[PDB]
């Protein structure tokens, strides 16, 4: 039943797989100190670069100290092996009710009251990160890493450390759904405003129930459109003018012209 544990006995791994990605497999686990189930994520160490492995360790140490209602709890991390696999284990608060991505798939639309409340919570989570000293920039905010505490619960932003694997400047294979990112992030030249861009694109997806830029077949075509100011076609499908305006001011090409988080939280839309 237990197929691993942390060196101090505090966390146990079950052989119950609950997510997967290029770099990770996620298992259900247990905090024996509290009795609460946790997520036990195994990062494939051999795929990482030296600088990524260094970064992950530094970021995991700052992560352990963070606490905010709209950020997924990060408990700890260490190096582990099992048979021929070395990994970095990360233990986080278990999220059982899906993500914004799963919500949209299942329920088809997000009603505006829900959009308003959950977007407000995402902005509080980001304001919290950006006001840490020094600021934490998420860098990889998306619908699939904004977790819900229940189908009518609150949202919590997750994967803050995993964002250090975003590999924004890498060549990548043309397979699966091509992705966009903020124009400056292609060159790795970010600040807080990259999270505003990403927030805007998340809101657009919430408002339209589609991933932006589906008209493009690959990430190069997306790159050409994003770095020349061309909006995703789904922008024109946002039915509510107020919601469309907010998106528009978040997803500006030039980072210095985007909304600030303060100005979003102060916007009429958000009380």
């Amino acid at each position: 039943k237990a197929v691993g544990m942390s060196n101090d006995g505090r966390f146990l791994k079950f052989d119950i797989e609950i997510g997967r990605g290029s770099f990770k497999t996620v298992y259900k686990g247990l905090d024996t100190e509290t009795t609460v189930e946790v997520a036990w994520c195994e990062l494939q160490d051999r795929k990482l670069t030296k600088s990524e492995r260094q970064r992950f360790k530094e970021e995991a140490e700052m992560l352990k100290g963070l606490q905010h209602p709209n950020i997924v709890r990060f408990y700890d991390s260490w190096e582990s092996t099992v048979k021929g696999k070395k990994c970095i284990v990360l233990v986080t608060e278990l999220m059982t009710s899906g993500t914004l991505k799963t919500y949209l798939k299942r329920f088809k639309v997000m009603k505006i009251k829900v959009l308003r409340s959950w977007c407000r919570q995402i902005l509080k989570g980001l304001q919290f990160l950006h006001t840490r000293t020094p600021p934490i920039i998420h860098r990889d905010l998306k619908c699939d890493n904004i977790f819900i505490t229940g189908p009518t619960g609150s949202v919590k932003i997750g994967d803050l450390g995993l964002a250090t694997l975003k590999r924004a400047s890498f060549a990548k294979s043309v397979i699966g759904t091509p992705e966009f990112m903020a124009p400056e992030m292609y060159e790795e030249k970010y600040d807080e405003s990259v999270d505003v861009y990403a927030f805007g694109m998340c809101m657009l997806e919430m408002a339209t129930s589609e991933y932006p830029y589906s008209e493009c077949q690959n990430a190069a075509q997306i790159y050409r459109r994003v770095t020349s100011g061309v909006k995703p076609a789904s922008f024109d499908k946002v039915a509510i003018p107020e919601v469309k305006e907010i998106i528009e001011g978040c997803i500006r090409q030039n980072k210095d012209e985007r909304y600030s988080i303060k100005d979003l939280l102060n916007h009429a839309f958000f009380q």
